[PDB]
């Protein structure tokens, strides 16, 4: 078996290798990349997502989210308080203010220590889930707006045509902005490009050990767990690396910088935080290997997780038994 310790692998494709997305994903998995739940992809030195980022300030963040924490330093939930719309220009100015800016620090390690020590005493503001793309339409390789769709993958694999479309989202982050422990909708893959600014640190549990994370989570968030059999889909729960180590949960960590891609793999639980002002673009995708994970994916039926129009059809085809009760959580 390739990558038996489930380490995060880093790839350096040539411009020749960078022409065929599907085939490069298949290559990475032949080297065991998926076992980690997360891989880093450094694009060829010749490749650019777009010419410059000089004209992005007028993008609107219609619903900025203030991330308010409750709990203890290493075990907390966050809720999202809706704030008034601002442009990316205004947001960037906010992220750089004395109140929200990244603090003085030695290295990613000193910064990580400060994040986990101090996160809960602050409420950073995230621009999340904004429909759009910053890839130049002339960028032909690894353009997240031009990937093959999940609906076409399902159709090629299973012979059934379904409704739905699949488009990218932009995330604008600042210091301490946080992504809670989760897998993707329907345990899909994701791909994430950090377009500009400060880094993003990621924690990930190998897919083969995901259930151990879930079991710890049921113990750490006992009331959430009683309310919903898949409460991690609410994307509110945080657990520090110290707490994970204390409980024997296998995981890994890696820091993404501007200009790099990350791929998350089916059923790879991940979480993280932003080091300062940045902009990332992400989208879900599928391969033939995803189909079985889609069929087994846990669902939120308490009605908190509330998920896309396109997800309906996945549940309808892949999980016809769940499909009655699930859309009751959606309606
Ligand atoms: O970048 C973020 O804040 C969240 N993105 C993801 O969880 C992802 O790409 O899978
Ligand atoms: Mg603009
Ligand atoms: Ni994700
Ligand atoms: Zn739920």
């Amino acid at each position: 078996a390739q990558n038996p310790n489930c380490n995060i692998m880093i790839f350096h494709p040539t411009k020749e290798e960078f022409n065929d997305f599907d085939k490069y994903i298949a290559y990475m998995e032949s080297q065991g990349a998926h076992r980690a739940g997360l891989a880093k992809i450094i694009p060829p030195k010749e490749w650019k997502a777009r010419e410059t980022y000089d004209n992005i300030s007028e993008i609107l963040i219609a619903t900025p989210l203030q991330q308010v924490a409750s709990g203890r330093a290493g075990v907390f939930t966050q809720y999202h308080k809706k704030k008034k719309a601002m442009t990316v220009g205004e947001y960037r100015h906010l992220a750089n203010s004395k109140k929200y800016q990244t603090p003085p620090h030695q290295n990613f390690e000193d910064l990580e220590r400060k994040y986990w020590k101090n996160r809960i005493y602050n409420s950073p503001i995230y621009g999340a889930d904004i429909s759009g793309s910053l890839f130049d339409e002339n960028t032909k390789q690894w353009n997240l707006g031009h990937l093959g769709t999940i609906q076409d993958l399902l159709e090629k694999e299973c012979g059934v045509v379904i409704e739905g479309v699949n488009t990218p989202y932009l995330y604008f982050g600042m210091w301490k902005t946080t992504f809670a422990w989760h897998t993707e909708d329907m345990d899909l893959y994701s791909i994430n490009y950090l377009h500009l600014g400060e880094p993003k640190t990621w924690y990930v549990v190998p897919p083969e050990h995901g259930q151990r994370l879930e079991r710890l989570a049921r113990e750490l968030f006992p009331g959430s767990s009683r309310g919903c059999g898949a409460f991690l889909r609410h994307k509110v729960a945080l657990i520090s690396p110290t707490v994970l180590k204390e409980n024997g949960i296998p995981f890994n960590r890696i820091t993404q910088e501007a200009g790099e891609f990350m791929v998350t793999f089916p059923y790879g639980y991940h979480a993280g935080f932003n080091h300062g002002f940045n902009c990332a673009e992400a989208i879900n995708f599928a391969t033939p290997r995803w189909i079985d994970y889609g069929k087994m994916a846990s669902q939120c039926s308490c009605g908190e997780a509330r998920v896309t129009f396109s997800m309906d059809a996945f549940v309808r085809i892949l999980q016809p038994e769940r499909y009655d009760l699930w859309k009751r959580g959606q309606d």
